[PDB]
């Protein structure tokens, strides 16, 4: 029971029961905001809503409602930033606003989703910088994985180096997917029971729960990068060939 809808802004056309049929492979889902998901029943289909503070504030998620977005709501589980190391925000940035202002919800959290970028100060890089201006005050049980590539054998060396680096830690893959042109249903078909095997991987949510045609509409810069192949949904709302291996 690892697997979790990665569930956008865009998607009140679509249903997240769906995609969960009772077997409880599938678990959460995010928005990458702290409202609720928008969807076609205004529910979560059975799911886990994961909050999250994916900037340190804005309109659709001010901080200052996010310990009341916790309560009201009842998460288990909070996300904090989206992608900081190519969103301008140093370690030591983050460091200060995490203890700030997640660092109070007393539930699970997970560290910033960071891409999967070997750059020097991004990715895993920026990751324990991060660690490190904590100075051990921060307060957290996940750290927070992007993916994007071009196999199944490069994500896998990829979370087995992240494992390396960081070999105490709980992971969660908030985002993953292969770039444009791959075999997605392949590569999703070789990572789950990858992922479902690895003790220290707690949830993974493939980038997308959408359709194509929200995608298109909606995240055409996704398009570009990924394609329409990861999307969970058909245009008709049903499950593709890659959301019928979440069940
Ligand atoms: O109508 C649905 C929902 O819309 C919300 O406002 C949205 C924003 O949440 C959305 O924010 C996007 C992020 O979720 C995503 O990660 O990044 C993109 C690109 O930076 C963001 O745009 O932006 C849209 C487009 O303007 C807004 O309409 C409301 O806050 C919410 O109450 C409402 O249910
Ligand atoms: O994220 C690690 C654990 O955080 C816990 O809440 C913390 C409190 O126990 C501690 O006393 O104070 C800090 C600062 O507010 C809290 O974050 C959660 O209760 C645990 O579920 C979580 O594993
Ligand atoms: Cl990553």
């Amino acid at each position: 029971g690892k697997r979790g809808l990665a569930w956008p802004w865009y998607n009140s056309p679509l249903d997240p029961g769906v995609l969960n049929n009772g077997d409880g492979e599938v678990v959460a889902i995010y928005d990458w905001e702290t409202y609720a998901p928008p969807t076609s029943t205004g529910g979560t289909g059975g799911l886990g809503f994961i909050g999250m503070q994916g900037t340190m504030d804005s309109d659709s998620s001010p901080v200052a409602q996010l310990a009341t977005r916790q309560a009201q709501q009842g998460w288990a589980t909070v996300f904090s930033l989206n992608e900081p190391d190519i969103n301008g925000i140093t370690p030591a940035e983050a460091a200060s606003w995490y203890i700030e202002w997640v660092n109070p919800l007393a539930i699970k959290k997970a560290l910033p989703a960071v891409t999967s970028s070997t750059t020097s100060g991004q990715g895993l890089s920026w990751l324990s910088e991060m660690i490190s201006a904590c100075a051990g005050a921060c307060y957290f049980d996940y750290i927070n994985l992007h993916w994007y590539g071009t196999s199944f054998a490069e994500f896998q060396a990829y979370i087995e180096q992240a494992h390396n680096q960081f070999p105490s830690y709980t992971i969660v893959i908030s985002e993953f997917a292969l770039t444009n042109g791959g075999n997605q249903v392949a590569f999703f078909e070789s990572a789950f029971p990858f992922l479902d095997g690895l003790s220290y991987v707690l949830l993974y949510f493939p980038f997308v729960a959408t359709s194509p045609a929200l995608l298109q509409a909606n995240d055409p810069g996704a398009v570009t990068t990924v394609g329409t192949g990861s999307c969970l949904y058909t245009n008709a709302g049903g499950p593709s060939s890659v959301g019928n291996l979440m069940y």
